């Protein structure tokens, strides 16, 4: 889009986005569960080990850019932080679930085939079969809205094809 993501903005995005859909009670997400589920062991791709201050420097940089927003009120002032990067009121960005769930888990994981990201975006969204995570994918490169997700080529002997999304530039 506008700004580029760093390997570190990506993860953020990526935690919100995900939390938003898998943990609904947890969201929006506090410093604290931002840098938790930026370092978490289990579908990160590359496991990261990120500090609190750094996380609040990135919450920092894309809440002035318009892909977070904080939330306050009151109720302890712990300030939480809602994503602004897909299907707001505001903004033109509008990602379907089967969408949404596919650029997470390219964002949380990188370069992935789509066998691989249907096990691992169903989480938040279950594919009916690979014809749904294949269309998905074809679907975001093939937009006006701009290409979201690029293939790759294709391995010596993979036997499919990997995709990555472009919200951090060209491979
Ligand atoms: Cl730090």
């Amino acid at each position: 889009m506008k700004y580029q993501l760093s390997a570190t903005e990506a993860r953020v995005i990526g935690c919100l986005l995900e939390k938003q859909v898998t943990t609904p009670e947890q969201y929006p997400l506090s410093v604290n569960a931002v840098t938790m589920a930026c370092n978490q062991k289990t579908n990160r791709e590359p496991v990261m080990n990120l500090g609190e201050h750094e996380v609040q420097d990135i919450l920092d940089e894309l809440v002035k850019r318009h892909y977070l927003r904080t939330v306050s009120g009151f109720g302890n002032r712990v300030t939480k932080y809602e994503q602004r990067f897909c299907n707001s009121e505001f903004g033109d960005l509008k990602l379907s679930a089967a969408e949404v769930a596919v650029i997470t888990t390219l964002l949380l994981r990188g370069a992935q085939t789509p066998g691989e990201l249907r096990t691992r975006a169903s989480r938040m969204h279950e594919f009916a079969d690979m014809q749904e995570v294949e269309q998905t994918l074809d679907g975001l490169a093939t937009r006006e809205d701009g290409p979201y997700v690029v293939r790759l080529a294709r391995e010596p002997g993979k036997r499919e094809s990997r995709y990555m999304h472009l919200f951090s530039g060209e491979v």
